[PDB]
């Protein structure tokens, strides 16, 4: 006859390697400035200063 | 009162030319990779561990 592995010795392997899922993220960053005219507007005061 | 050759004694001659018949791969080798964006992801952990 011929060898054959028994059932529970039969190897399997993981890998330490993972997929992410895909997320859309708006777009809106392109539209960020410090600029008076810009879409959206960035105030960094508060980075510096004191309040809510 | 024509010579001719004997029936056995008309050549006949081969090539060692031989056609393939054609196939469609159907493009998939391109698609093929080991990146994040590849269509068809690659995996060769077992070409060095042990498992089916």
């Amino acid at each position: 006859a011929d060898t054959t592995p028994a059932t529970g010795l039969v190897v399997q392997q993981w890998e330490d390697k993972f997929f992410q899922e895909y997320l859309h993220d708006g777009g809106f960053k392109a539209l960020m400035g410090t600029d008076e005219n810009a879409v959206i507007q960035v105030k960094e005061d508060l980075s510096k200063k004191a309040g809510d």
